[PDB]
């Protein structure tokens, strides 16, 4: 075989890092989209791949990362298979959409197949914080770098089979996606606890005092964010008020400024001390026999973040940081 040629001869590229605006603009250039996807692909592939192979053979030879090592060889090579092909042939291309498709699939599983690794691990040579360190350095970057495939992968198989381009809104209403969330986090809240906090949204437009918010982002990662954000609020605030009456609401800002569009989401549920809370956002302190940190991961990816803090004895405030402008949404990818 040839594998580990490939992997080094497409880890002496850099991914390519685009923005919202060459997301957007990319969505008939299916030609255009699959001779740039044909290289790049392979880029981030070999790169990741040449990253996974640096890991220490006590962590390189257990089930879980040899495992998922073999999904990413073989979707390098699916890819391969189309390094010479024509793209004027409209079947090349056809056929090309089915290939993402099925590597789409054979990853859908990486995020419980890594945490197998992690709880190995942890069992296997111990909880360090030096080991801790490393789980989370390498974690962040390859989540983030899967994060990417799938927003390139997405954006093809979704375009090529008008309002929405693919994966992207260029005009998200956020408190639309904030009570969306909401909603569907209230619904588990009611099943599982029998009592559910309510929610006030305000709204701070700072140019522009009283139009409504809107942005051009990905909705399903807002989702996602927004929806773990509250499961965790009605979580504590339900739990520290069960032999108290009143249940105090969730609060939620969308304040949008010059540059950041940014969204806090209080609640009263008791806190948590500053000491405990970089634990949270930790892969290994938090598996046991998406999440927070995957959440983050997802604000990081367009050069945003997802911050805590807690006031021990109230509660914790949670804030979604996201680029405002569209020029500024820039994927953030690791490199070898
Ligand atoms: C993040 C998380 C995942 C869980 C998963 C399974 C079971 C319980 C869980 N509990 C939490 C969870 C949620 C809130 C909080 C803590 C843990 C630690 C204790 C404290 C009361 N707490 C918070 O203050 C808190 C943390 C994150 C957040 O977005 C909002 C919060 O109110
Ligand atoms: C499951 C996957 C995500 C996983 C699980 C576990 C790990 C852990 O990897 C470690 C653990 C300890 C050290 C310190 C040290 O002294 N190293 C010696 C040099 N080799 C370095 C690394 Cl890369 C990574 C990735
Ligand atoms: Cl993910
Ligand atoms: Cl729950
Ligand atoms: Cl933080
Ligand atoms: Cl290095």
């Amino acid at each position: 075989g040839s594998a580990p040629k490939y992997i080094e001869h497409f880890s002496k590229f850099s991914p390519s890092p685009l923005s919202m605006k060459q997301f957007l603009d990319f969505g008939a250039c299916e030609k255009t989209s699959f001779t740039f996807l044909r290289q790049e692909l392979p880029v981030r592939l070999a790169n990741i791949m040449k990253e996974i192979n640096l890991l220490p053979d006590r962590v390189l030879s257990t089930p879980s990362v040899q495992l998922v090592q073999s999904w990413y060889v073989q979707s390098l090579l699916d890819i391969m298979e189309f390094l010479d092909k024509d793209p004027e042939d409209h079947r090349t291309l056809s056929q090309f959409t089915d290939a993402l498709v099925t590597i789409r699939n054979r990853h859908n599983d990486v995020v419980p197949t890594m945490a197998q690794g992690v709880l190995e691990y942890k069992d296997t040579y111990g909880d360090d914080p030096v080991s801790n360190q490393n789980i989370q350095y390498f974690l962040d970057r390859f989540y983030l770098s899967r994060i990417s495939i799938r927003m390139l992968i997405n954006q093809h198989t979704l375009i090529f089979d008008p309002k929405h381009i693919g994966s992207i809104d260029p005009n998200c209403n956020v408190s639309e996606v904030v009570k969306d969330a909401y909603d569907m986090a209230k619904l588990l809240c009611d099943k599982y606890y029998m009592a559910s906090p309510d929610l006030e949204i305000q709204e701070i437009n700072a140019a522009n005092s009283k139009q409504p918010i809107h942005m051009v982002y990905v909705p399903s990662h807002l989702y996602h964010m927004l929806f773990e954000l509250f499961k965790n609020a009605m979580r504590a605030t339900v739990e520290s008020h069960e032999s108290s009456l009143i249940l105090p609401p969730i609060k939620v800002m969308v304040a949008l400024g010059e540059e950041d569009l940014s969204i806090k989401m209080s609640d009263r549920g008791g806190g948590v001390p500053l000491r405990k809370i970089e634990r949270l956002f930790s892969y290994m302190y938090s598996t046991a026999p998406y999440g927070l940190p995957i959440s983050r991961l997802y604000a990081k990816y367009f050069q945003g973040d997802l911050q805590l803090f807690s006031m021990e004895g109230f509660g914790t405030d949670a804030v979604i940081y996201l680029k405002a402008l569209s020029t500024d949404s820039v994927e953030r990818l690791p490199v070898y």
